[PDB]
């Protein structure tokens, strides 16, 4: 029999402090019974992987938050994508990915790169700063809202968008509800800039219409994936960002590493978004009858998925939970795994990579020097602001 927990892992209580609850959810067997909202949970690194490989049993077209999509309507147009499950996925997939490629990554380097030294720089002038308004939102608001090729009014809708797309996978509670009362004037920007005429030639949003020319994509399905970057491609990153700063502020150590040898900065973003795990969960929705880890499951039930958790599962993990820049990172599902697994992972680390390049060659030591803020979302883990003094290399 599966055990019954009454956590609730929306809580703001749950979110100012995830762990122990989150060992309770693993310790307590493979798979859980959450009564506060009726759904299964699973906790350990090897169920969440193996629910996230099984797209065929465990679907995303009834939704990726807790609401059903077979029961409820969803707060606005289902995502071509994301809540899409093969064969519906695979050419809007295939599109998403060649338009963030390995060859386009050669594209946006340069100025990626430039900007996160220029960042750096400005800030060391500054020598106290906010890192997550002065660096982990000011950083990506400097350049992919550029790549995507955005006009410059209306910026300030970005940020909030994404809050409400991130908020209403979770349960109708306050954070949803408050979010979703508040979404239409940032759904009627988002909306806009996804037409045509508003991106800019040579960014993300144009080469996705650009696509309609081959087959993959119908013109009409263009606008939703430019959504999809919109929804998925910046508060990701700031959080993921963040959580570096974060780690690396808590332990001085790993960024005298870091500075000995700046080839650890991509390591060292990944092992940061395994450590924070930004984004923390994800709903599956079951398409049969199943065994999940010695408990069986009933047809139309959800499934949430503890990335966060399974990325500091010590049945998995040596020290889940020292941050370790030199470690071997390669299965952590903090970008999901397998079809839906993130198909901005380049692009995320990328900006990942350059700002803490940037870091190791210029900074000297992060400590922080005042109050630490936590955000609260019902998807997201992340500051609301972290004060640090910066000292010069
Ligand atoms: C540190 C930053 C990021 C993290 C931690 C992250 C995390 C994730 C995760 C866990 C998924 C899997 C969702 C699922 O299995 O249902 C996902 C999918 C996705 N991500 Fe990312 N993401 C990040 C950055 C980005 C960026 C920069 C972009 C675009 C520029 C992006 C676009 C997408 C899209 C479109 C999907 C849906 C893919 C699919 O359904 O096939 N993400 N992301
Ligand atoms: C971690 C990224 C989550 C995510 C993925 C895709 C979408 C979308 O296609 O709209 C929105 C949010
Ligand atoms: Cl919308």
């Amino acid at each position: 029999t599966i055990p019954h927990l009454a956590i609730d892992p929306f809580s703001l209580d749950f979110f100012d402090d995830p762990y122990p609850d989150q060992q309770t959810l693993r310790d307590a067997g493979p798979v859980v019974y959450l009564d506060k909202w009726n759904v299964y949970g699973v906790a350990r690194y090897a169920e969440v992987h193996a629910v996230l490989n099984d797209p065929t049993t465990f679907c995303s077209s009834r939704g990726v938050g807790l609401s059903d999509f077979k029961k409820e309507k969803p707060w606005r147009p289902p995502s071509l994508i994301l809540e899409a499950d093969p064969p519906a996925h695979t050419r809007p997939r295939a599109v998403l990915s060649k338009v963030l490629s390995p060859a386009t990554m050669k594209t946006i380097r340069d100025g990626f790169a430039a900007a996160a030294d220029a960042k750096v720089d400005e800030l060391l002038q500054r020598g106290c700063i906010d890192a997550i308004a002065d660096l982990a939102e000011a950083y990506p608001l400097s350049v992919f809202p550029d790549a995507m090729g955005l006009k410059q009014e209306g910026r300030e809708h970005l940020l909030p968008y994404a809050g409400l797309v991130f908020n209403a996978f979770g349960p109708p509670n306050e954070l949803r509800q408050t979010a979703i009362e508040r979404s239409a004037p940032h759904q009627a920007y988002v909306n806009e800039q996804c037409q045509r005429p508003n991106l800019a030639p040579g960014g993300f949003g144009a080469c996705i219409h650009a696509f309609t020319d081959t087959g993959e994509i119908t013109p009409d399905e263009a606008p939703l994936l430019v959504r999809s970057l919109l929804s998925a491609g910046l508060d990701t990153t700031v959080n993921g960002i963040g959580a570096a700063v974060y780690c690396l502020a808590r332990f001085p150590g790993e960024l005298q590493r870091l500075r000995s040898d700046p080839t650890l900065a991509r390591n060292a973003f990944e092992e940061a978004v395994r450590f924070e795990s930004p984004v923390q969960t994800f709903f599956r929705t079951t398409t049969r009858e199943v065994e999940l880890g010695g408990a069986v499951i009933g047809e139309g039930e959800k499934v949430l998925m503890f990335l966060g958790s399974a990325n500091r599962d010590p049945r998995r993990w040596s020290d889940p939970d020292l941050y370790d820049i030199t470690r071997k990172t390669s299965g952590h599902v903090g970008f999901g795994s397998g079809v839906h697994m993130c198909v901005g992972q380049l692009v995320a680390r990328l900006e990942g990579e350059v700002m803490l390049s940037a870091l190791a060659r210029k900074v000297a030591a992060i400590d922080i020097d005042g109050p630490v803020k936590r955000r609260f979302n019902n998807t997201l883990r992340g500051l609301e602001s972290l004060p640090v003094k910066l000292t010069p290399a």
